[PDB]
């Protein structure tokens, strides 16, 4: 409706601004000839339907951003950059990378207050920035679509999704190790 | 166009990019609320290095004070329908918490001798940068289309003639400055009627 359109305006504006802003971190690393910790960024406003069920703001993810990085070690590099930012205040961090969810989902969550300027004045909202690897984004994107297309998965499907997440993670670890073993195979001998 | 010039200008390129999008989002916000936007067009530029160097030579600015003394390395142009819309845009800027308005210059009320009309708002704007927050000066000018048409043309001619216009060109600059003011004054006379009509339907 129009009432929901009005309530979500500031979250829609914030996702827009934060996408541009987080994408510009990457451009800043490349322009100064350095590895960008950030590969790409996406975001959306929670669809009306998903919001409605989940309430008894402290609904943290109405505005959601997804920051993809190549390696697990890049995650902390991005969290530090977010700490140095003057346009947001970090309210909450959750390390679901070191400690995964039961489904297999892995991600680092940073919840921020973000203020948006409107013609009706400043509006401060919460936004959730999810940092994850390419491998975790591969898994989460597919898991998310299969879910949205289903409804709750049979147990056997849920297990198979868990297994593919487990292997996607071993892949991140191994790619982390290849990167290390390259630079080590130059740095120490 | 060196490495040190590139490192210096980046925050300004970044700031112009953000401010263009933010100024256009104002226009978009009005329209989303089914209101007509005072702002029609938004433009911006980072001053070219050789214009920066010129302005340093002519004002006595050194490299050390450059970021403090030169107000319009980042420059934005906001085009409005009516002279009386200028104050409405200025109001929206004062309301913003992402900038601090440090100086305003009213060359509409205090029109220059040449015929130049514009309104300048100089702001402090902070950009977030992988090397940390960086505060810059940006200059937002607010103009009608007729003010913009005359000014951009006078500026171009003035790059060539620097105050010394051929008699023919000056005569024309002066009549067009009068005609352009008159365009805005005549239209201003029925601004209330036009705006009332605009509130009825925005395509
Ligand atoms: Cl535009």
């Amino acid at each position: 409706t129009l009432e929901w359109e009005e309530f979500l305006d500031p979250y829609i504006q914030a996702v827009g601004e934060l996408k541009i802003k987080l994408r510009g971190i990457r451009k800043q690393y490349r322009k100064q000839n350095k590895h960008s910790p950030i590969e790409f960024v996406t975001g959306r406003v929670k669809p009306i339907e998903s919001i409605k069920e989940k309430m008894a703001h402290d609904l943290q993810d109405i505005a959601g951003l997804r920051v993809m990085v190549q390696f697990v070690d890049d995650v902390k590099e991005v969290v530090d950059i977010l700490h140095k930012r003057q346009d947001m205040r970090i309210i909450q961090e959750r390390d679901y990378i070191t400690h995964r969810k039961a489904s297999g989902y892995r991600s680092y969550h940073v919840v921020v207050e973000y203020t948006v300027d409107t013609i009706n004045g400043a509006k401060t909202i919460l936004a959730e920035i999810q940092i994850r690897t390419l491998a975790m984004n591969f898994w989460a994107t597919i898991e998310h679509s299969l879910n949205y297309k289903y409804q709750d998965f049979p147990d056997e499907i849920k297990k198979r999704l868990e297994i593919t997440a487990r292997i996607a993670h071993q892949l991140d670890e191994e790619m982390g190790e290849i990167r290390d073993d390259i630079q080590e195979a130059q740095a120490l001998f």
